[PDB]
């Protein structure tokens, strides 16, 4: 009768180098805690990167400006340490605005994978939250 679906571990320590500016994608690299690259400046949310020709992103959120830009305008930015991190739980399944639930890493959560594309966390006050799939191992 074991919930094949359900899973109990906690938040992970890193930050998702997404190819788009969604949460819902595959992303192209995890960045753990303290990792330093350069980064451009996108818009107020996200920043961008060029890595094998192609434009992927990060959320600023996410990081710390650790120097000034170089020639190129490249922010050299850090994953902010496991004291920092903030991870978000949303409350749409789209991943994007509304409520959101900011946790930092290590804190234990129980969800569910019934392949929807995201995780389902159940609040019992608040309802039903989901997050990404990468967010919580």
């Amino acid at each position: 009768n074991t919930n094949s679906n359900r899973y109990e571990g906690k938040v992970i320590d890193s930050a998702p180098l997404l190819p788009k500016m969604d949460f819902k994608s595959s992303p192209f690299r995890m960045y753990k805690v303290g990792t330093e690259f350069l980064v451009y400046d996108h818009n107020q949310y996200w920043y961008k990167t060029y890595i094998d020709d192609k434009l992927y992103y990060m959320y600023k959120s996410f990081c710390d400006v650790v120097a000034k830009k170089d020639a190129k305008g490249r922010i050299k930015v850090r994953i902010k340490s496991a004291k920092d991190l903030r991870i978000p739980v949303w409350n749409n399944i789209k991943l994007n605005s509304g409520k959101i639930k900011w946790y930092a890493p290590n804190v234990k959560l129980a969800w569910y994978n019934y392949r929807r594309g995201y995780l389902e966390l159940w609040y019992p006050n608040d309802g039903w939250y989901y997050t990404a799939e990468y967010f919580l191992k």
